[PDB]
């Protein structure tokens, strides 16, 4: 069909989350086949993502990808100061400490503000 909705929803309902799940999988990310609220999880998957609209913002170069809740939390911490300050973007540690835990809905509570940011630098006209 097409991208219809009447009415404009207060709240978000279980359809929104599938709307989510899709729109990652439909961008080219470099990513074996595995969930994707396992993965995200990480942390340097997110940066993947925004590499395709912005792949100068991301550097990809200080991040390590690691299996240890230490690490993850490590590479949140800084992905807050050097990517989401650029995007005006700010969450408490209370949240984050449940997204680096692969905390379901936790970190999609951030997914779906993420992308409708990155769209904003889009339009934004920067020289």
């Amino acid at each position: 069909g097409s991208s219809g909705s009447s009415g404009m929803a207060s709240s978000v309902d279980e359809e929104a989350l599938h709307q989510l799940y899709l729109w990652v999988d439909n961008i080219p990310l470099s990513r074996p086949k595995r969930n994707l609220s396992r993965d995200f999880s990480d942390g340097v998957l997110v940066a993947e993502v925004i590499k395709f609209y912005f792949p100068k913002m991301v550097e990809m170069h200080n991040y390590v990808p690691a299996n240890s809740l230490q690490q993850k939390l490590s590479n949140w911490g800084h992905l807050n100061r050097k990517v989401l300050k650029r995007l005006n973007f700010s969450v408490p540690d209370d949240v984050m400490r449940k997204i680096a835990q692969c905390a379901p809905g936790v970190v999609e509570l951030v997914l779906i503000p993420l992308r409708q940011r990155l769209e904003e630098r889009q339009r934004r006209r920067k020289q």
